[PDB]
């Protein structure tokens, strides 16, 4: 009675806990002299539900085609119609039983022929960039071997295997194995041969590898550079010429060159170099750096730098892993172009192309190894494979091919052991395998806050309160004293800050204070660069992005994966602009008087020399005055006070008292970079000249009275409800208070703390303030001026089944020509609700128009939106849009596109026009109502019924980032009070 | 600057605090030889969005119609596409700010004319049983006077303002007012002239009044009786004749009868009375009982009682309040016919009518007045009515009218002061009014546990073992001395208990038992009778019933109006049928040997004589004995042993070893009653020889090998899989463990103890049980007989993310003929999740043909479904129904329809049947698989796909009451274990 069960056998290796088998030394990407066909194209494919199934009919011959269509090399194949992407955060989508895989296990046989012609003989190799997450590889029918860790490359060796003519190469992959188990990060599951395939020859008398080390010695400013050079695991002869530098020197050698011109991310120096065998040359780009830890300050040159960061992951919203290096390059600019200096490889080693253009943009990138467990957090770090010694081997590797490969690059400053694999022997063996390998480059990881055997101290979403005090070196001591007196003498870094879900990211100015003003923090990398979106289109043509759960999931976390400063195509986020401001790296101080400006240099290396510094005073009617100013370079971390020319002062005091006037100044790329074009504005200051508070018209105009209408100038009210039916010819449907809005990403997280830890958005619907109603209590008449008269109305509002309200008194006025609207809101009980106090998202008042908006314009903060704990990036000024503009494409709608600091606006109803002006309020104006909002999941649910819901705030409440760390700060909390604020109202034409 | 505000005196109206004005003293309904003129019919009607707009045209007077359409009255008028219905359970829907009423406020006018002849001059009035919930009535333009009280009477004098011809009644109602603060009832919002209005003639030297007073003397059977009557609230002279006692007295004076009947519930005795004044006279029925409260005991006419009671709402699918006396009658047979006694009229009095027929059929009546305060607990009771002084006289008007109407009626045996309306000086009052007015009912009200002023203790939803307690009296006591030493010498009743809600009420069984055992006792009233489901109808024309939510409620909660025995319609639900076995009247013991049975008279006043006692022994092959046994009258509270044939027991020892007979015994209504025939089945007992274990088949097929597939005998077997392919001719496309079934209402309801709270149905959904897989482990052969060899196949299943899971082995075996399956689970991990044990529904397989079943029938206990605590009434026998009524039609779709304590099964699936057999197992059979059942929010959503989903359990969960109450019992719990169960399969034809 033996066994009958199929596919054993391919199943015990998807399941082993060993490295692949078969392949060569990981050595450095290089780019080489040596022949070389890469095998990119269209392959083809066939697609079986799992081990048990796949047919094991000598396909890897090429020879009587069964059920193979055509693939393209790279891909992530479920983005092409096979199967589906699935997308979970935390989760694993399969059962918790390491090694061990589930029936339902995609398996993908890839196939293509190829030609070999004879400057590949006798050696050559077969080289892998990168297979989610098993590869089996046959050439000819001969296996080659196997690969484990789906973001490394993989090198066979094909000498007496490879035949000259044609070949047939045949390569399994399997979705899931052992190693899916160590790959959980937060992201979309898709498998494929998703990176390059090369056929690369390998001369006699080569190189194989080679170890660049150029260090620079800030004191003399010289140069230290060694070329290590290897074949076969042997060091070798070879010359190593810098031609810039005047250099012949031997590989293995080091020497010390008289004056080097540094590298950094600010100045991203880069010495063209080969070293040379007889067989073989590689070119190399050298940059000279040295990076050290010194009195608890990450130092790169001598110099403490300040880490302008993103957390980048690799997606394409209609090709998965597989990132086209245009959109690299593109992206890359992008992140230049928004003061970006760093990028945290989140959270697997990048396309090895990526390191190349890192070292000649100028990014300080933390490289991390393929590694994360995170998915066994919920069972109490049970059967972890970070600590179970049958693991060992493997995640050594995985760490040993990630420094391997990129250990050349001057852009790489810290290499990180992986990200969320929790605490365990084997994260300790892959950092002692790499301070032995690799001195030169600070180790990171986050998952042990002990910090044992790591280099710099990091965290992921601390709160700004507790960066503050590890900023002054007084956080919580580690129960061990030696742990603890290390973990002090530690840099901190935060390797993920100021979640940017939804509308927000808020808070990143008080973290970005600290950052300066306390030389222990290195900085941040914001979670994260892109959103994850999927493009998926419908049978009438419109393309919306796809989120967890909308391909058919069993298990998923919804709209996490839209977490990031950009959506999937790039387009920026109004979080992106405002992180743009807030890591501006030029601060600029515009005087009350408009004499001038101060500029601090916040650099850490260059000079303010780069720069051309402009002016530009802006008033209703267009500019007034504009000019260059010419500043002596200015240090790094250094400033001075910039004169500005007399005519811009004089013009300041001849405005008439009353008119507004901004004065914007600018800091701009005088030249072209390789980043952006001249004319590229970095940094910015602004002095505004307010206009003062608007008159409340005369109360001239009496009311007259109907039996069923009341008119007061020029707005009807309806005698019924006391709201008004129209003001000028626009009809009103509808004016009431509001204090909710349609709750976004990060109203949707927990709000830890207290014994209150339902979502924001939970409270406000357990306490009904999507839900409210409004009683009215009387309506009357008041004397005013010259016969004139005010109205009033009194009303009541509150939620069914809740006894506490406010009482809102709308006093109204007119002389014919602007209407004066005074409201003014009273708590009538307390605010409580299950035990816990309401708090508010806003107060205000919704206008519903019944004629649609054309175009919007207002004088305040834009041109983008802005809320209290953002809108960094809002500057004052004029500004007008269409309607759609004014609403922000988020995939999940939500509470968006408010314009903070309005004080006034202008709204277009067909031929008449209705201007709103008052104190500071915030401006939302949109085709649809709040409840369709919160109730759209995707775009395409979003209807315009044919109104104008307009939204004029008294106050408003924080954004925060409550889907992942703080929630909004105490700051921008909107508790229950009492309020009064007056509006004026006109409609013209 | 007056007020321009409209509406304001209607609204001032709405609002009052005060009982209705200008309406005639309350009185008794009574059947009186005057004229009288029914204005039932067709009326005119108009309605209004609120006071405000409601127009002051003058409507009154009828002539000039503007808006006006046909409606007929009695009515709920959203039932007849004005408006919409609206449900909340605890809620109101509107905000909580008493005595205010909301700006949408439904106002309905109502208007009739009618012919009044000179039989109604000089005196008549005007009578309106019921109008929700504030009416305004005039007449030719005269305003009577207003009402208050949705569900009390009100009379109006129209002497003077009545004219001889025609005549024009002018009603308008509003929705909502100060009153529906205090008509907070769990139920439907609906307004409407909801109940019958009259004209009626008050001739001189009538009778206005009268209260009659029928004591019993169950020592001597003496009755006591007095009459008063009165006019004007004056008592008068008339003389009161009853002509089977041969009695004429006096009204007012008190008289001894020699010898009376007394009345019950079980003997319903009325005597026919006429009370006479010159000008008028009233017929009566006289039923001579006395209740009183003696040694902690609930008694009437000397004896303790048992109330076997249901909680009785007036409601209609299609016509809201409205229920026609056809309808009335057919419910209180059906009552009657589920040996029901007692009926609560929760929460208001019902129709006039109602207390005849209880009378008549014979029910113990709590009758309740309208009054519920609910939705102020939430707030901590702050602003409550019950307690408010404003409130104090529009709270003992309803009191008043409450019990002036019905205090005539034998059937009631207790007035009860409302329902959950908190506890307050005004509730006081309601009591001493009360026990003033009529000293002889006791006083009924839960919401005061400290029972200061009433004469019972009751409670709603008290544990099994709380009311265990209070049996012994050895409850906690009161912190005032005085005041626990009168509620430990009370009776106790559960006013409502086993809510009845969706699959259940599971404990039934456990209750009952506590109220025989402990006399203090009273019994228990079911939550609730009826369904509150609306019918609503689809284009196609299917109806389906509606609930919370269906209707555009902005606030509402759900389902929970459907929480009843029978369906809005009257159709029994399963509870109703283990209910009438729970509360069956008389105990039927059949002894084992079959020699007789034990028979217990558990009625209160009758004895057998009204029963026939008939036996039948049945057999696979049907009927193989029956007949009738004649039994001496047993006296109530008394018990016999009864001998059956020699026959019977000679028939019990003649059947060979091992095959399957029932017999039972049946206590059958000898003749005729007022409701049912003769053949009723009112109790009943069984006696069960089981047949003996299925014998394992002999393993001597052995298991064919192929590429694909594996054989043993008639099963077919995907040997990549592991599970069979087809059994016989039929095909299986699944097979698998269960753990998980689609959550009942019950599991929707909160686990209340410890720090897991969450419902069942989510601790489900968190732990994964729902979303089980398996991972195939091996499959072998093993050597069995004669050559033959069984087939083992391992399997493990979890759920993504989790590490815990359960082995399953299948062990296969066949001898070509019958198929052996043995079957046994292992727990892997520790089954926890989220800090909390995790619980399961079940321990069962799941079969997926891929053929549909026609007919489903088996040995065991039916008809109806059967879960470990409920299937009370389900009996042992042969079972054979279609798959449509194999399954329940709860309004939400959950899970139901378990056959437990099965030992055989056939499915028909075209022309081939599938027998499945072994030790006791539960059968369920549907057309549709469990994730579209527990998606389903209605029936219609259900949908056959084409295949049988078999479902076949070794062990189920208890089912409960966690909806409201307690959740399922220690004992039917079942928390993961290891278990080993067999089966026999075979397919004939």
């Amino acid at each position: 009675g033996r066994s009958l069960e199929l596919g054993a056998a391919d199943i015990q290796d998807l399941e082993s806990f060993e490295a692949g088998r078969g392949a060569l030394p990981a050595r450095a990407y290089l780019q080489s002299d040596a022949p070389r066909l890469s095998l990119n194209g269209e392959w083809q494919f066939r697609l079986s539900p799992g081990s048990r199934v796949a047919p094991d009919d000598g396909w890897q011959l090429g020879e009587a085609l069964n059920g193979f269509e055509s693939l393209p090399v790279p891909s992530s194949w479920p983005m092409h119609g096979h199967g589906a992407p699935a997308y979970t955060n935390v989760q694993f989508p399969f059962a918790v039983e390491p090694p061990h895989v589930p029936e339902a296990n995609p398996i993908g046989d890839h196939l293509v022929v190829f030609e070999a012609g004879p400057e590949f003989f006798p050696h050559a190799l077969l080289r892998f960039d990168g297979i989610e997450s098993a590869g089996t590889v046959w050439l000819n029918g001969v296996e080659l071997g196997t690969t484990r860790g789906s973001r490394l490359a993989h090198e066979f060796d094909v000498s007496g295997i490879l035949e000259q003519g044609e070949n047939t190469l045949a390569v399994r992959v399997a979705q899931f194995s052992a190693a899916s188990y160590v790959e959980d990060q937060a992201m979309w599951w898709l498998p494929g041969i998703f990176r390059d395939v090369t056929l690369q020859a390998r001369p006699a008398a080569g190189i194989d590898d080679v170890f660049v080390h150029a260090g620079y010695d800030h004191i003399t400013g010289e140069g230290i550079l060694k070329v290590e050079a290897s074949r076969g695991g042997q060091a070798i002869d070879a010359v190593v010429r810098v031609p810039e530098l005047a250099l012949e020197l031997a590989a293995g050698t080091e020497v010390r060159v008289p004056a080097v011109e540094p590298w950094s991310a600010e100045v991203p120096k880069l010495y063209e170099a080969a070293v040379s065998a007889a067989g073989e040359s590689v070119a190399l780009q050298i940059g000279f750096r040295s990076i050290a830890i010194e009195d608890a300050q990450f130092k790169v040159n001598g110099r403490r730098i300040l880490l302008r960061g993103v957390n980048r992951h690799e997606h394409h919203p209609r090709l998965g892993r597989v990132v086209p290096r245009d959109v690299v390059e593109a992206e890359l600019r992008l992140m230049k172009q928004h003061n970006i200096n760093a990028i945290r490889t989140s959270h697997y080693p990048p396309h090895p192309q990526f390191l190349a253009l890192a070292d000649q943009l100028g990014f300080y990138v933390v490289l991390e190894c393929d590694l994360e467990t995170h998915g066994f957090e919920s069972a109490g770090w049970a059967q972890n494979p970070s600590d179970d010694p049958q693991w060992e081997d493997a995640l050594v590797d995985r760490m040993r091919r990630t420094v391997e490969r990129d250990k050349n690059h001057a852009s790489v400053v810290m290499w990180s052991l992986g990200n969320e694999a929790g605490t365990g022997r084997n994260l300790a063996a892959m950092s002692r395998w790499t301070k032995d390998r690799d001195p030169s480059r600070p180790i990171h990881y986050e998952g042990d806050w002990s910090s044992e055997h790591v280099d710099v101290y990091s965290r992921m979403y601390a709160s700004q309160a507790e960066t503050a005090l590890i900023g002054q070196g007084i956080e919580p001591a580690l129960n061990d004293a030696a742990l603890d007196a290390r973990r002090r003498a530690m840099p901190f870094v935060l390797c993920e800050y100021v979640h940017a879900m939804g509308n927000g990211p808020g808070g990143m100015s008080e973290y970005q204070a600290l950052f300066e003003k306390y030389p222990r923090l290195m900085g941040g990398f914001v979670w994260e660069w892109l959103e994850h979106g999927i493009t998926v289109s419908t049978a009438d043509g419109v393309d919306h992005y796809g989120y967890g759960g909308d391909f058919g999931e069993e298990v998923h976390d919804g709209n996490f994966v839209t977490d990031g400063l950009v959506d999937a195509d790039r387009r920026p986020r109004p979080g992106l602009l405002d992180f743009k401001k807030v890591i501006e790296p030029l601060r600029i101080d515009v005087a009350r008087d408009w004499t001038g400006f101060t500029l601090r240099n916040g650099q850490d290396f260059a000079d303010t020399s780069a720069f051309s510094f402009r002016y530009e005073v802006e008033a209703d009617g267009g500019a007034l005055d504009g000019g260059t100013v010419d500043v002596a370079p200015v240090a790094p971390q250094s400033e001075t006070v910039v004169e500005l020319p007399g005519s811009v002062a004089a013009l300041a005091a001849g405005l008439s008292d009353g008119r507004p006037a901004v004065l914007t100044v600018r800091a701009v790329l005088g030249a072209d970079s390789a980043w952006a074009d001249a004319g590229h504005e970095v940094a910015w200051g602004q002095s505004v000249r307010e206009p003062g508070a608007p008159v409340p018209p005369a109360p001239v105009e009496p009311v007259q009275v109907q039996d069923s209408e009341l008119t007061l100038g020029p707005v009807v009210f309806s005698r019924a409800t006391g709201m008004p039916t129209s003001i000028g010819g626009v009809p009103v449907e509808k004016l009431g208070l509001t204090l909710w809005w349609a709750p976004t990403d990060n109203d949707l997280g927990r709000e830890w703390g207290g014994a209150d830890e339902r979502p924001l958005a939970t409270q406000w619907k357990d306490a009904g303030l999507n839900r409210l109603h409004t009683r009215l209590l009387g309506i009357s008449a008041n004397p005013g001026q010259d016969g004139g008269e005010t109205l009033t109305v009194r009303t009541r509002v509150s939620a069914a089944d809740k006894q506490y309200g406010v009482l809102v008194d709308y006093t109204w006025s007119t002389d014919g020509e602007t209407v004066g609207l005074r409201t003014q809101v009273r708590r009538d009980g307390t605010w409580v609700n299950r035990g816990f106090e309401v708090e508010w998202a806003r107060i205000g008042l919704e206008f519903v128009l019944g004629e649609e908006t054309e175009l919007v314009s207002w004088f305040g903060q834009g041109p983008h939106q802005s809320y209290p704990d953002t809108g960094q990036g809002a500057r004052a000024g004029w500004f007008s849009l269409p309607l759609a503009k004014m609403d922000v494409e988020y995939v999940r709608p939500q509470e968006c596109g408010a314009r903070s600091g309005s004080r006034s606006a202008a709204l277009q109803l067909g031929g008449r026009t209705l201007e709103i002006c008052g104190d500071p309020f915030a401006l939302t104006v949109r085709p649809y109502s709040q409840d369709v909002l919160d109730a759209a999941a995707h775009r395409p649910d979003l209807k315009a019924d044919g109104r104008t819901y307009l939204y004029v705030d008294h106050a408003l409440r924080g954004v925060g980032t409550a889907a992942c760390g703080p929630g909004v700060l105490e700051q921008y909390r909107l508790k229950p009070r009492d309020a009064d604020f007056i509006l004026t109202l006109k409609v013209r034409s």
